């Protein structure tokens, strides 16, 4: 493999596509590599794990409970809800939407939650409140995933969304237990989290959550390190490709795979 940079470059051109990348020390917030990290990308289901961390912040502040079961309708379903689909008899507990969400991608599960917060502008304020001036959600699953060209809708950047997951992992700005939920909800991961791990060498901690959108949008965020520990926090996204999926998951793991060859730096 190249050195990262390089092959970020590489992936670019051969994307026909704009890449952005922070590679982010969990420990002390330090960049350590950084591509387009200021520029602005849609965050698909990658903006799962802020939603449910205003969620932990609510139950935090007693305002919510993991245990409550929420009940809704068929009408309330939006497209891709392998698990809520499931339980319209039954309902689903505010945990077990949370772990829908971050572990499956569900999108009627994230839409439920995002109404307990306020919807997309009460999750906006949740991120100004935790100190992120710049990610921001405007709309509810699936419209948010339009990707429209330089649209700012439902956009993060690599910058502002790995400050912002360390913050909620490891700020003390949420509990002990819910940094700990929210952790263990990426650990989790059904998505992509086997198959990461399938091609990881030995040793290699993986947590993740994963996004798709339209026009080529793809998107991961991440806990990575050797010594089966999470030591950095690695942000990709990719926008306006007309590759293949197949080909955008190749450039992905080619990224993470020059992080991995060149890690001691
Ligand atoms: O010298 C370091 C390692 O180099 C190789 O490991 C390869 C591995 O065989 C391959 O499958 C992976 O592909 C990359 C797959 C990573 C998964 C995607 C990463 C995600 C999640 C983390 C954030 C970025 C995106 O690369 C590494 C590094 O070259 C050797 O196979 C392994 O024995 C050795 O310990
Ligand atoms: C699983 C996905 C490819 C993708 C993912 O998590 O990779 N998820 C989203 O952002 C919506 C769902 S999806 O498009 O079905």
């Amino acid at each position: 493999s190249p050195q990262p940079l390089e092959q970020i470059k590489l992936s670019e051109s051969q994307l026909s596509g704009r890449v952005g990348m922070i590679e982010m020390d969990l420990a002390s917030g330090r960049t350590l590599t950084a591509w387009r990290a200021d520029e602005r990308f849609p965050m698909m289901c990658t903006f799962k794990v802020v939603l449910c961390g205003a969620v932990l912040a609510r139950v935090d502040a007693g305002d919510e409970q993991l245990e409550r079961k929420i009940h809704y309708r068929q009408q309330d379903l939006v497209d891709y809800s392998p698990v809520s689909e499931k339980h319209l008899a039954d309902g689903m507990t505010v945990g077990e939407l949370c772990a829908a969400a971050i572990t499956m991608s569900d999108n009627s599960a994230a839409n439920l939650l995002l109404a307990t917060v306020g919807g997309p502008a009460g999750l906006t304020a949740f991120l100004r409140q935790i100190g992120d001036n710049v990610t921001r959600l405007d709309r509810w699953e699936t419209e948010l995933n339009e990707a429209l060209p330089g649209d700012a809708r439902d956009t993060t950047t690599p910058a502002s969304m790995a400050a912002t997951l360390r913050k909620l992992l490891t700020s003390q700005r949420l509990s002990a237990r819910s940094q700990r939920q929210l952790l263990q909800w990426m650990v989790d991961d059904r998505v992509a989290g086997p198959l990461i791990r399938s091609v990881l060498p030995a040793g290699w901690f993986i947590a993740d959550k994963t996004g798709a959108g339209e026009r080529g949008a793809r998107g991961i965020v991440a806990l990575l390190g050797p010594n089966n520990k999470a030591e950095r926090i690695v942000v990709i996204y990719l926008r306006d490709t007309p590759a293949s999926m197949a080909e955008r998951n190749q450039q992905i793991a080619g990224i993470g795979a020059a992080l991995i060859e060149h890690w001691q730096r």
